DNA sequence: TGACAATGTCATCCC
DNA sequence: CAGGGATGACATTGT
């Protein structure tokens, strides 16, 4: 099969958590993560950009279903 | 491997 | 605040 870039990103950075993890756990999940964890800033930043590109995605989606869907037919 | 579809990324605006 | 939803353009990936 295959992975993705980030979750090879958090892996190469070795963080206590996955990309999809990071992205889909909730707020206060992830809060208890980063109040708990040693995360050099580095891997913090990471893990930002990671949620920002996870939730994205998911974004990305719709809009061209709704793109896709509102046109296309209806 | 090359076409064509599909998914992801990023910049931006928004709330 | 901040985080995060929309969407348009461009990029990478899948089949
Ligand atoms: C959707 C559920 C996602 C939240 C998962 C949180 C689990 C992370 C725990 C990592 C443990 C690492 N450590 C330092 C405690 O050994």
């Amino acid at each position: 099969g295959r992975q993705s870039k980030d979750e090879q990103l958090a892996s190469d950075n070795e963080l206590p958590v996955s990309a999809f993890q990071i992205s889909e756990m909730s707020l206060s999940e992830l809060q208890q993560v980063l109040k708990n964890e040693s995360l050099s800033e580095y891997q913090r930043q990471l893990i930002r950009k990671i949620r920002r590109r996870g939730k994205n995605k998911v974004a990305a989606r719709t809009c061209r279903q709704r793109r896709t869907d509102r046109h296309d037919k209806m």
